[PDB]
């Protein structure tokens, strides 16, 4: 019921992207997509 990068502003995603040392690259779906995307790959 709150989720994180699920649907931040373009700026928000590339913010998070950008300290995440890996950036946003594609539309804003595909922002929502990079950071769900490589959040749920990327987690131990």
């Amino acid at each position: 019921g709150s989720a994180d990068y699920s649907s931040l502003t373009v700026v928000q995603l590339k913010d998070l992207l950008t300290k995440r040392n890996l950036s946003v690259g594609g539309l804003k779906n595909e922002l929502v997509q990079r950071l769900i995307k490589d959040d749920e790959e990327s987690k131990g």
